[PDB]
């Protein structure tokens, strides 16, 4: 595992999306992860449908949010998840309306870094590609991020209410930092992106609830 690694420049990251008005990050987690494992495995980048994950994991709770984990085991059983053209995003939840002629990349199922295990995720980051984190992205410092090292005293751990996606990590200026992608537009952070405090005793809860899918 390097010291630093950002899939970015590998081609493995969609544009910055904006879920806008909905509790669906976990959606918008989910498709990173799954884009960034079918552009390894099929050389292909592409846009995949959040609102096929909102509207169809019956196990999450749409715009009132939902767990990655959830939305895999979805996309392997359904045997399919659409491209965002097969299934547009429109920020509200609706009937389930899958179109298997879209189908755009498929699951097999998914992995779980150990809990509270940075070293783990960064082996994971190496490893696959970006990665699905959860962390408490409830702080006023947080929502007006737009540049450095992301790190508040006050982030809980424990109180996970936000999904993202771990597109690398390094170190800049003598802090180490997670990559993370974000889905509240280009105009939010730096470029739609945050660089999150890493190894600082798993700041905001990054390693808690990591996961990825298989392919
Ligand atoms: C008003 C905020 C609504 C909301 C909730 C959540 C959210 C809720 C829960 C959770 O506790 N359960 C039970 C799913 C868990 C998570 C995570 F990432 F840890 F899995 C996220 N995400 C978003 C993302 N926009 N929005």
């Amino acid at each position: 595992a390097p010291d630093s690694v950002d899939y970015r420049k590998k081609g493995y990251v969609t544009p910055v999306k904006n879920q806008g008005q909905c509790g669906s990050c976990w959606a918008f987690s989910s498709v990173g992860a799954l884009e960034g494992q079918l552009k390894k495995k099929t050389g292909k980048l592409l846009n995949l449908s959040p609102q096929n994950l909102v509207d169809c994991v019956s196990e999450n709770d749409g715009c009132g949010g939902g767990y990655m984990t959830n939305a895999f085991q979805y996309v392997q059983k359904n045997r399919g998840i659409d491209s965002e053209d097969a299934y547009p995003y429109v920020g509200q939840e609706e009937s389930c309306m899958y179109n298997p002629t879209g189908k755009a990349a498929k699951c097999r199922g998914y992995r779980e870094i150990p809990e509270g295990n940075e070293k783990a995720l960064k082996r994971a980051v190496a490893r696959v590609g970006p990665v699905s984190v959860a962390i408490d992205a409830s702080l006023t410092s947080f929502q007006f991020y737009s540049k450095g090292v992301y790190y508040d005293e006050s982030c809980n751990s424990d109180n996970l209410n936000h999904a993202v996606l771990a597109v690398g990590y390094g170190i800049q200026k003598g802090n180490k930092h997670w990559i993370i992608k974000n889905s509240w537009g280009e105009n939010w952070g730096n470029k739609g992106y945050i660089l999150m405090a890493r190894n600082k005793n798993n700041a905001c809860g990054i390693a808690n609830l990591a996961s990825f899918p298989k392919m």
